[PDB]
């Protein structure tokens, strides 16, 4: 059909590729449709679209965003697809979220410093290079200074619940994120549901709350994932009347990560792009 990837990041958030480098890579990997879904920002989207046109690439760019929200005291990520980057409602939410991120980074650095060494905040600010600061920026600092062996080990030792540097979530609500994405003309997507580490009971509660908030879709496919896991999440999407999304969550290349990799949907699920009028 088409090769589609609806979750990726640039250096506007915690990706390591500029939007130009991400787009060049997508073209080389024959991606037909790419969403850029940076964390609590839309700063790359207008320039990315202009770059594609200037380069005469055939890639279809989907305007996106990844919004941190709080639900039942958990950090839940809601992606918006086909948003208007100039939306006033969305821009106001982005400004509030970015102010929260400044305050949160100060507190995370304050706590992480007690378990590591002085200078955490200023050096993580250098890593973020003007982007809104995320846990991934702190994780790189932790790896680069030998407190963890890789980005996967970081979160077993730091930043997460019951580990040094943890700060509880203090974001907008899921319903606020969904309302703002809709006001910007987009579809709201419950991102990476398996990453929340919830029991089936709690995952069903989350999906119910997301539907009740007006949510449109859930990510069913990601690169590191078994067919059975896809089948279970596809069953949930069907049961809860949600469309299915797919995305790599690319931040940088690795043996286990690539644009478009392992992004297929199981039988019966309706894709989030069914009414986008795409072509290969
Ligand atoms: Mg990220
Ligand atoms: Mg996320
Ligand atoms: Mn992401």
């Amino acid at each position: 059909g088409m090769r589609i990837d609806l979750h990726s990041h640039t250096t506007a958030s915690d990706g390591r590729f500029t939007y130009q480098q991400l787009i060049d890579r997508a073209v080389s990997f024959e991606i037909d449709v790419l969403a850029i879904t940076d964390h609590d920002t839309v700063a790359a989207l207008a320039d990315a679209r202009a770059y594609i046109a200037q380069q005469q690439y055939p890639l279809q760019l989907v305007n996106g965003i990844e919004i941190s929200t709080v639900w039942q005291n958990k950090d839940i990520h809601i992606v918006g697809l086909n948003i208007d980057p100039n939306s006033e409602a969305l821009g106001q939410l982005i400004a509030r979220q970015q102010q929260r991120r400044v305050e949160r980074a100060e507190l995370i650095a304050h706590r992480l410093q007690k378990a590591t060494r002085e200078g955490v905040l200023e050096e993580v600010q250098h890593i973020a290079d003007g982007a809104p600061i995320t846990r991934a920026h702190f994780a790189k600092w932790l790896v680069d200074n030998g407190y963890a062996t890789n980005m996967q080990q970081v979160f077993k030792k730091y930043l997460t619940r019951d580990n040094p540097g943890y700060v509880p979530p203090n974001w907008c609500s899921m319903s606020e994120a969904v309302s703002a994405i809709h006001a910007a003309g987009g579809q709201a997507v419950l991102a990476h549901p398996g990453r929340y580490d919830l029991t089936a009971k709690w995952l069903k509660r989350l999906m119910t709350a997301f539907v009740e908030a007006g949510g449109d879709a859930m990510e069913v496919a990601q690169p590191q994932q078994s067919p059975q896991e896809k089948r279970t999440l596809g069953d949930y999407a069907m049961e809860y009347q949600l469309l299915a999304s797919q995305g790599s969550d690319f931040h940088y290349p690795s043996p286990w990560m690539e644009l478009g990799r392992n992004l297929w949907l199981p039988a019966g699920v309706e894709p989030v792009w069914k009414d986008w009028g795409l072509s290969p």
